C-alpha cells in the first residue's frame, strides 16, 4: 500500500539493506520507515538517516509508527524485544521476524501473553536485497491473515526473489541463500587471487570474476537446462575449461559447498535448540 | 551503426550466444547478422534461423555480407579459415577473433599474405552474453584503426562488461572469466545438492543458490568495499555463516579456485604453443 | 558368405567371434584364428565354438576376406612384416590394436602391394554379449563400401560409429578400459552390500542390475545425467546422503583420472613404438 | 504372454516412481493404461502430465484410487505414509493388496495403522528403482503377516515384468535401498564424470556420454551373464603394462573401492535413521 508504514526493531546491517532496497524499488518512501537502536551513533544508523528514514532509540515509538514491524535484532535478543514491546502490539500489526532459527511458535508464545492472535510471519532473507537481488522465503504464523502473506510477498519481491515455504525449510534455506553470499564473496576473493597470480591487475580480476559469477547465475535462472548441462555446454573437448574443472574435482570442490550448506543449517538448528532450552 | 553488417564464421554455441545478446540488446537486427557452418542441420544453426539470422554453408558469403567478421570456430580451425577466406578480406573488414589462445600475430601473418594491413581485433568473451551479462576483453591489432576499438567496445558493451586490455593478459582472462561460468555452474549444482541434503526440494534449491550467487556478485560490483570486508559484513559472531566458512577453509576452498584459474590459463598457453609449433 | 580371420587368438578374438556367431552374422567355421601357442584357454574356447584354428598366420590371411589384427600392439609390426606379402587387393585389414596408427600400418603394407585397405577400430569385451562399444576410422585406400561393411558387422555386436582417427586413443581410455572400471565398481558395491548385511550373491546381482538399468536409462533419455540423479534423490533422503560421501572422496575426479591415465598410456606406448 | 485381465492397479502418489512403474508396466503389456489410476493433490506436476498422456486415469482423491484398485501401490514419500494410511484406512477391503514402495517404512508400522480400521490387511513391502521405466529395474519385496501365498507370487509376476525381482526377508530391505535403490544415482554420477574424462582427452561430449553409458551397460550385462568373478572379467580387459591397468592403479590410489562401500553404507544407515525417527514419532 501507499499508506503502509514500516518499522525495524534493530537498525543494523539487515535493516539498512532492506530499507535501501525498499526505497530504491520505490515501494516505500524513506519517510514511511522508522528504525530503532539503543545506540544512535552507529554507522548503519547514520546511513539510514541520510536516506531519509526516521530514527529513534525507543522501540515503543517504532511499534507505534509501524503497520509492518520487522524484527532485525540478533536471535538471542528476540525474546527480550518481545517482552519489551509485547503490550504495545495491536490488531493492525504484522510482526515479521527476520532472525535466523527463531520459531514462529516461540514468538507467538511470548506475544500471546499480552494480546491473543498476534499476526506473525517468519522470513529468511539475505544482504543482496540492498541491490534488489535478494533471496527471501517466508512462513506464515497461526493468526496471519491470507492477505498478510500476500502483502509480505509483494513487499519482499520488490527487492529480489520471494516465495512462501513451510517453516521447517527455513533453517536449510539459511544454509543455502542466507549464508550463500558469504560463500560467493570468499569465492570471488580467491578467483581474483588466481587472476592476479596469472598476471591480471587486482581491480580487473575482481571485476571479471564478479561479472563471470553474475552472468552465470543469470544464465541458470533464465534456462530450463540442468546446471550440469550448462557445464557441459561451456567446456570444449581438450580445452582450458575442462582442465580447470578437473582440478576443482580433484580437490573435492563440490563436497566443500555441500559441507558449507550443511554446517550453516546445522548451526542454525543448534542455536535454536539452545534458545528453546 | 545502424548500417553495420555482422558475420560469424562458425555457427555454434558462441555465435548463438552473441547473436542472441546483440539482438536482445537492440543494437543489431537479426537480419543484419549472417552465420556460416559446414553443417546446416545443427541445433545452434536452427536456433539462429528462428531468431531471424541469415545462414549459409559458404564462409565466402558470410565474408561478403559482413563489415564486422567474428571468427567463432575452434582455435585449431582458425588457420584453415584464414586460408579459405583470406583473398576475400577487403579494406572495410574488421576481423574479430574469438578463439582462445590464438594470437593477433598469427592471424595478421596469415591474412597479410593476401592483402596488407588486415584490421584484426582479438577478444575473449563468455557465454553469459546470451543474457547480456557477459565479460569481454579485447586487444587491437597492428592495423586496427582507433575507431575500430571504439566500435568493438560499443558493440560488446551491449551484452555485458567490456574493456580493452593488452594482448598478453587475454590467456589469464580466459582462465578467470572465460572458464568462470563453468566454475559457477559446478558450484551451483553442488550448492543445490547441499540444499537437497538438508531437506529443500531440488527446484527451490537451484533457484535460491543461483539467486544468492547473482545477488552477491551484484553487491560486489556495486560496492567499493573489499570482498573480504563484504565477507566480514555478512558473518555474525558465533553464527551459521562463520561456521560454514570454516568448513570451506578447512577444505582449501580458496586454493581450488586459484588452482582452476591457473590450470585454465596454463592450458590456454599450452594449446597456443602447440599451434605455433 | 564372408570369411573372417583373426591374427591373434586371445581375449578379443574370442569375444568378437562369440558375439558375431551369437548375432548369426557369421558361421563359426567361417572364422579362422591363428596363434603360435595352441595351449591357451582362449584357443580351447574358440575350438569348442567351431572356429578354425591354425598356428600359421599365412593360413589365416589366405582364408580371410576381413582380417582382424588382434595381437598385442607391440606385435603388430612383426605381424605386418610376416604376412604383408600375403595381403591381397580383396582384403580389408582391421586393426584392433590400441594406439597403433593407420599410418604405421599402411607404411608397412604399402611396401608389398600399393593400396592396402585398412580400418582401425577400438572395441571392448562386451561384444561377447552383443553390447560392445566400437568406433572405427577408415584408412587412405578403404572404400566407402568398406566402412559401411565394417559398421554393419560391428553394429551386430553393439554400438558402432565412425570417428576421426585422432579420437581413438581417448575412446580407448573411456570405453576400451571402461568395462574394467565397471567391474571394479561392481566388486566394491557388492562389498558395500555385504557390509550392510546382504548375501554376496544377491549383492552382486543387485549392483549389476542397478548399473545396467541406469546405463540403459541414460541411453534412452534426452536428459542430463544430473537430472536423472535428481529424480532418484529425495530431499534429506538416503541417496543424497550417499552422494555426499562420494563427493567428499573426489569420486568424480578418480574417474576423470582413470580415463586420462588410460588415454595417456595409450599415447605413450605408441610414441615408444614410433621411436623403435 | 502374461496379462492380468482382472487386475486394477492404483497409485497413491503420482510422482517419479508412480510414473516409472506405470510406464514400465504398460510398456511390458501386462497392464492397460486405463486400468491404472493415480492420485495426487498437485495435478500440475510434470509426472502427472506424463501419466495423463499414457492413458492413466487421474484423480485428486485418494479414496477414488482405493475404490478403483485391487493392487494399491503407496508411492508417496515415507513421512507421508502414516497420513495416507489414516486417510484411506477405512476404505481398505478384503480384496486389496497394499504394496508400500516407501524407503524404510516397516510392514509392522503399516499393518498397525490399517489394522485399527479392519483386521488382516494384506501388505507387501518392496524396494525398487527408477530403471523399471526401461524394464530393467531391480526389485525386492517382503510379504506381510496376512499376505496370502498367491499375493507374493502375483506381485513377483507383476514386478518381474519390469526388471529383476526376488523375495527377501524384510530385514534386508534397508541395505538393498543403499545398493540398488540409490544405485542408479551412483551410476549417473559416474557417467557424468567419465564423460568429463572423455571430454578432457578430446572427445565431443555427446560421444563421450554415449560411449561411457554403453561401456557400463555392456560390462553389467557381461557380469550378469557370466559365472566368473568381477576380478576375472577385469583381468581379461587388462593386458600387462597396458592402458587399463594404468587406469586401475589411479582408481586404487584414490580409494575408489572404499568410496562405493561408503556410499552403500551411508544410504543404508540414513534409511535406518529416518525410520527410527518415524517410529519415535
Ligand atoms: N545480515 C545478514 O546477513 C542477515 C541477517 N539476518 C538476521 O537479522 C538480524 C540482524 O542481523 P544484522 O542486522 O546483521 O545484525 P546487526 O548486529 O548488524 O544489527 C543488529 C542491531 O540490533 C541493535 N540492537 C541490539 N539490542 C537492541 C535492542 N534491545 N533494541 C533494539 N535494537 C537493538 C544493534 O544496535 C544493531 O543495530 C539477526 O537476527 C540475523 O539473524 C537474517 C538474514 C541475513
Ligand atoms: N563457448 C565458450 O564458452 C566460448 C567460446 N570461445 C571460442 O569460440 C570459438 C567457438 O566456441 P563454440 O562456439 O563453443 O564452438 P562450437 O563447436 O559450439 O561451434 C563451432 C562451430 O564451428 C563450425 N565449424 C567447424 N569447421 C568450420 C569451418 N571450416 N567453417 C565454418 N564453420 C566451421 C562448427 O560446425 C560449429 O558450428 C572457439 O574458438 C572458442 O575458443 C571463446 C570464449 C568462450
Ligand atoms: N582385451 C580387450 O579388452 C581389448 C583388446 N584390444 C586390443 O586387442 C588386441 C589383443 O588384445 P587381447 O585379445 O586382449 O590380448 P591377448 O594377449 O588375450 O591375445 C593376444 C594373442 O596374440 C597371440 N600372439 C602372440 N604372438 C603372435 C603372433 N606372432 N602371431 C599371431 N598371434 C600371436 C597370443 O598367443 C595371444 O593369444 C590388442 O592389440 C589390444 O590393444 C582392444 C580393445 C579391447
Ligand atoms: N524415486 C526413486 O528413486 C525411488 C523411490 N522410492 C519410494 O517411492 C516413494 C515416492 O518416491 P518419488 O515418487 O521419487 O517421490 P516424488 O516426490 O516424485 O512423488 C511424490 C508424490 O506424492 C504426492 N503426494 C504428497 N502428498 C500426497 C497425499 N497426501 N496423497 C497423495 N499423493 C501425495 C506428491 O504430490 C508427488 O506426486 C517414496 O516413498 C520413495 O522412498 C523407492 C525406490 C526408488
Ligand atoms: O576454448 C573455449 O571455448 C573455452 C573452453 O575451454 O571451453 C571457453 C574458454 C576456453
Ligand atoms: O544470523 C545471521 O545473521 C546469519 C549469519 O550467520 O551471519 C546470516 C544468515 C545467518
Ligand atoms: O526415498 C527415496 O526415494 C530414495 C531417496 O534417497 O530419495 C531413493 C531410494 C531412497
Ligand atoms: O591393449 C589392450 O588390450 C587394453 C589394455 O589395457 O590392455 C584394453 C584397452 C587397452
Amino acid at each position: 500500500f501507499q499508506s503502509m508504514s514500516v518499522g525495524f526493531i534493530g537498525a543494523g546491517q539487515l535493516a539498512f539493506a532492506l530499507a535501501k532496497g525498499f526505497t530504491a524499488a520505490g515501494v516505500l518512501a524513506a519517510h514511511k520507515i522508522m528504525a530503532s537502536s539503543p545506540d544512535m551513533d552507529l554507522a548503519t544508523v547514520s546511513a539510514l538517516r541520510k536516506m531519509g528514514v526516521k530514527l529513534t532509540p525507543h522501540n515503543k515509538e517504532t511499534v507505534q509508527h509501524s503497520d509492518v514491524l520487522f524484527l532485525a535484532v540478533k536471535p538471542h535478543i528476540i525474546p527480550f524485544i518481545l517482552d519489551e514491546i509485547g503490550a504495545d502490539i495491536e490488531d493492525r500489526h504484522i510482526v515479521v521476524s527476520c532472525a535466523a532459527g527463531v520459531t514462529i511458535s516461540s514468538i507467538e508464545k511470548k506475544l500471546s501473553a499480552f494480546r491473543p492472535a498476534p499476526r506473525v510471519i517468519r522470513c529468511m532473507t539475505n544482504t543482496p536485497v540492498v541491490v534488489r537481488e535478494g533471496a527471501t522465503v517466508y512462513a506464515t504464523g497461526t493468526h496471519a491473515q491470507v492477505e498478510d502473506g500476500r502483502l509480505m510477498e509483494q513487499l519482499l519481491s520488490s527487492v529480489g526473489f520471494c516465495t512462501e515455504v513451510e517453516e521447517d525449510l527455513i533453517d536449510a534455506v539459511t544454509g543455502l541463500s542466507g549464508s550463500g553470499p558469504a560463500y560467493a564473496f570468499t569465492a570471488l576473493d580467491a578467483l581474483a587471487d588466481g587472476g592476479v597470480k596469472m598476471g591480471l591487475p587486482r581491480r580487473l580480476a575482481v571485476r571479471l570474476g564478479a561479472q563471470a559469477l553474475l552472468g552465470a547465475a543469470k544464465m541458470l535462472l533464465h534456462s530450463e537446462q540442468h546446471p550440469g548441462q550448462l557445464k557441459d555446454n561451456v567446456s570444449s573437448p581438450g580445452g582450458a575449461t575442462i582442465h580447470a574443472l578437473h582440478v576443482l574435482e580433484s580437490g573435492g570442490f563440490r563436497s566443500l559447498l555441500i559441507n558449507a550448506v550443511e554446517a550453516s543449517c546445522i548451526r542454525t538448528r543448534e542455536l535454536q535448540s539452545m534458545a528453546d532450552q
